[PDB]
């Protein structure tokens, strides 16, 4: 598998190649509800949602001295009846069987477990989180203010930048890495123009296993929000350094 | 599912994305070899091979008035020690459910049934195959000499080209079909530059259902030959009309 690419415009009801995890489903009028809801579509609390893409990609081959590119394009969007809406969105890359974690639906966003969650060398995730909820004595790890950060294998992020959530507005996201930097670079832009960029300098091959599944987090603990994905494009191509 | 693109520069002894049926197997050397050999290499009699990507490709929707474009290119070689090697290798698209019928090793190149291979409303099926045995008192749907020939829901070609099969030259092929004017084209070329054209108008929303599968099939019945898939590349986009 030396390249891979797909794209949804909006989700199927009937898809073949998403594996769902967790509370995340596909709603009727097409959008990706990535934590659970109740029967009048109104968020709640203590959930964890993922999605993954079927096919695993390879994102580096020690035989070739290979590695691979990839680029994520996603629109999402949250809601909530909160001052302090909770807690937040990932793009993430794991290892094929990734699965929920014990203890991760709140600020550890459906990716780590508590005991671990600050520890590198027990994790295999990559992720850039958009993160709404950071009261300082509950996220410790968290700047103080919402933010979209890249984790390198801990949900203390490598990198931050302020961010400005928005209620019910779609933000649109660019997530780029670039084998020959070791770039992973983020662009995140709001209808008005707004935009947002963050990136970091990161070895992919020391991160994370030569084959993966790349998808999307997202969780509520105490306080809530809807994590709607709207749409979705990845490709990746294996490249010689 | 709105698009979906792959390659395989050559193949993965640990791939993750291929559904293997029958003797197909993939070689040490990187060689997607179809049909089944002794210990020697050599080929041998009754043997069906095919290869499926995993996920699924969305051809068309009905209640959106949707249809996918796609194009496959991939390269392949045959060997032979006989005067009239056989079965074939043909690239396939069919329900993504779809397995080896009973009686396909053979001249029904590990696609069809012997009772309805002829019988385009039992079938579901689009091929592209590249047949090297056409004994007319056998292989009696058959042009009487080797050809390429456009497959719908029939081992008896919409359309076929004379061809030449030479023996251990890789052949380059590719396929498109075009949605806008239903026309599926194949172009074939050898390394010295000789080429080969065949092309049919097909609506895929009457020969195949909604969701798909992609892949390649290959057999062999008493006359025999190695079938060598050496790589592969895909994409399909959904479109309206
Ligand atoms: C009001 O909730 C805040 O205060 C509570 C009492 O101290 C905390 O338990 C609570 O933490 C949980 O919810 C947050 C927000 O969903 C989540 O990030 C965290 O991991 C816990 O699940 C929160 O700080
Ligand atoms: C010597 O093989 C030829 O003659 C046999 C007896 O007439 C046929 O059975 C035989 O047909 C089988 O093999 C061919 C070649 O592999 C295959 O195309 C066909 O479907 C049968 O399996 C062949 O004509
Ligand atoms: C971090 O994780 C490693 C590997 O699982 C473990 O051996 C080590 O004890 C952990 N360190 C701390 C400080 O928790
Ligand atoms: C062709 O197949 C159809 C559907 O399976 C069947 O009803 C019909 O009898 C067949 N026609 C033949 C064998 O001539
Ligand atoms: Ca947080
Ligand atoms: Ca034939
Ligand atoms: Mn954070
Ligand atoms: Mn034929
Ligand atoms: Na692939
Ligand atoms: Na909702
Ligand atoms: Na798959
Ligand atoms: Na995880
Ligand atoms: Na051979
Ligand atoms: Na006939």
């Amino acid at each position: 598998s030396d390249s891979l690419s797909f794209s949804f415009i909006n989700f199927d009801k009937d898809e073949r190649n998403v594996i769902a995890q967790g509370d995340a489903r596909i709603v009727g009028n097409n959008i990706l509800q990535l934590t659970r809801t109740d029967s009048n579509g109104s968020p709640v609390k203590s959930t964890v949602g993922r999605i993954l893409y079927v096919a695993q990609v390879r994102l580096w081959e020690k035989s070739t001295n290979r590695v691979a590119n990839f680029q994520s394009q996603f629109s999402f969007f949250l809601e909530s009846p909160l001052s302090n809406p909770a807690d937040g969105i990932a793009f993430f890359i794991a290892p094929p069987d990734t699965a929920i974690p014990s203890g991760s639906a709140g600020g550890l966003l459906g990716l780590f477990s508590p005991k671990t969650a600050q520890n590198e060398s027990a994790n295999q995730v990559l992720a850039v989180e958009f993160d709404t909820f950071y009261a300082q004595n509950s996220n410790t790890w968290d700047p103080n203010y919402p933010h979209i950060g890249i984790d390198v294998n801990s949900i203390k992020s490598a990198k931050t930048v302020r961010w400005e959530r928005r209620e019910g507005v779609t933000l649109n996201v660019l997530v780029t890495y670039n084998p020959s930097t070791r770039t992973l670079d983020v662009v995140a832009t709001y209808p008005d123009g707004q935009r947002y960029d963050i990136s970091v300098v990161v070895d992919v091959t020391t991160v994370l296993p030569e084959w993966v599944r790349v998808g999307f987090s997202a969780a509520s603990g105490e306080q809530f929000q809807t994590h709607n994905l709207e749409s979705w494009s990845f490709t990746s191509t294996l490249l010689y350094t």
